[PDB]
């Protein structure tokens, strides 16, 4: 069985990676090497022997190529890698696969040779059931990416030419959903690369953005880094510049993901044209709305978006109706909006058309928009951890887990945390020592 959780993902999520140790390790030993103008990991070796040759006067030439550092093991980079080995990746695809009109996606990787997320972004769509994926993979030159093919093959991968500079390829035409992995693959310039990939973007469909923000500690590391490439330099920008950049392809940003050491993931959406916005209350509990939303959805001439929202109770199940809903006859046109606080103290904001909250969400455009405390996202699924959870305790029984084998024994838990002393016939008594008959071999063998 695929074990999953469902928690609430706000669209914008800062500091993200704090709790891992390693991270923050390796941000240490980073600066390190840079004060003052030590590690199995590919990047600090890199600034090692950057460091090494010359304590002053640097040659960029020297620290730009030096063996064990030719391979594109950057991106493997547990600094560089942090964001794509996390939920925020996941929560991402999510968004942008709720917000299509149909059940089938067309995703377009460019510079597929270096974002290498043609191995990562497959699998993570496997738990959806009914999705149908359509990955396409393209670098600048043929021989790049000519590499890894049988890793190619063995999912379902589609190879291209296109070169973001420029005009897109009409083979890849429209599509659902744009990645780039600016992090480690080159971008050749920022406002003509967007303007190639937003006109590359399909109507209504998204792009996820991969870069190190300029202005941050790791941000500047590279920065000095990496001197003879002036492309790399182009990708690493400032925030506020990305924000103002992004403004002027009119491409919006809807989520955003910001690692605590500067990387960040951008998840843009392409707008649509403007029409007039039904508005229906979902929070009569005389279910008399049911009425009024058939009359709305049966005109199925008219493309006028519904938006149903709710803000009177906090236990409305609009997310399942809506999500119910989409797949029927001319569910595209429905949205929804919750307003489920969980703190009592929480002010509840207002949904008024006048207010700016609706208007933000509205450019947004987003089937999902659940407001919980201060935060602006959606239920979205993940994985579990594999680990069978342990608890300390005093009461607790060897057994083969997986019968036959014995390498499946482990402790567990036992019903005598449950117990009664005053009976004479109970006498529970604690054990020292256990001993193995044949009977237990036989047993635990199979």
């Amino acid at each position: 069985p695929i074990l999953e959780k469902f928690c609430f993902t706000p669209h914008t999520e800062e500091g993200c990676l704090s709790e891992r140790a390693a991270l923050q390790e390796e941000l240490q030993l980073c600066k390190g090497l840079v004060q003052a103008l030590p590690s199995q990991q590919e990047l600090p070796r890199l600034l090692s022997a950057a460091c090494r040759l010359q304590l002053n006067g640097n040659l960029q030439l020297e620290l730009a190529q030096v063996l064990a550092q030719e391979r594109p093991k950057l991106p493997e980079d547990p600094l560089l890698s942090g964001l794509l080995d996390s939920p925020a990746l996941k929560a991402c695809l999510d968004t942008a696969v709720e917000n299509m009109p149909s059940l089938k996606m067309k995703v377009v990787e460019v510079l597929a040779g270096h974002g290498h997320l043609y191995s990562r972004i497959p699998g993570l769509l496997s738990p959806h059931p009914l999705l149908q994926l359509s990955y396409t993979a393209t670098d600048r030159h043929p021989q790049a990416l000519e590499a890894a093919q049988a890793e190619l093959q063995q999912h379902d991968v589609a190879q291209g030419q296109w070169d973001p500079a420029d005009p897109a390829p009409s083979a890849l035409g429209s599509a659902d959903l744009l990645v780039c992995n600016c992090a480690v693959a080159a971008l050749g310039d920022p406002a003509s690369a967007l303007s190639n990939m937003v006109a590359a973007l399909r109507e209504g469909g998204f792009l996820l953005l991969h870069t190190l923000l300029r202005g941050h500690p790791l941000g500047d590391i590279v920065a000095f880094l990496t001197s003879t490439e002036p492309q790399y330099g182009q990708g690493i920008l400032s925030q506020d510049a990305w924000e103002s950049l992004f403004s002027r392809v009119s491409l919006r940003l809807v989520g955003l993901k910001k690692s605590f050491y500067g990387s960040t993931l951008f998840l843009c959406r392409r707008p649509t044209p403007q029409d007039s916005p039904i508005f229906l209350p979902v929070d009569d509990t005389s279910f008399r709305w049911v009425e009024s939303l058939k009359g709305i959805l049966a005109d199925e001439d008219s493309s006028r978006p519904v938006w149903l929202k709710a803000i009177n109770c906090a236990t409305s199940g609009v997310v399942g109706l809506v999500n119910c809903l989409r797949r029927e006859p001319g569910g595209n046109r429905l949205r929804c909006v919750l307003l489920s606080n969980l703190s009592s103290t929480s002010h509840v904001p207002e949904v008024d058309p006048g207010s700016a909250e609706l208007q933000k969400v509205l450019q947004g455009d987003l089937v999902m928009n659940v407001y919980r405390d201060g935060a602006w996202g959606a239920f979205r699924h993940f994985l579990l951890e594999e680990d069978k959870p342990e608890e300390p305790t005093a009461h607790a029984f060897v057994s083969t887990l997986t019968r036959g084998d014995l390498s499946s024994i482990r402790w567990v838990c036992s019903s005598l945390r449950h117990a009664q002393p005053t009976c004479p016939g109970a006498q529970l008594c604690t054990v020292y020592y256990a001993s193995l008959n044949f009977r237990d071999i036989m047993l635990a063998t199979g």
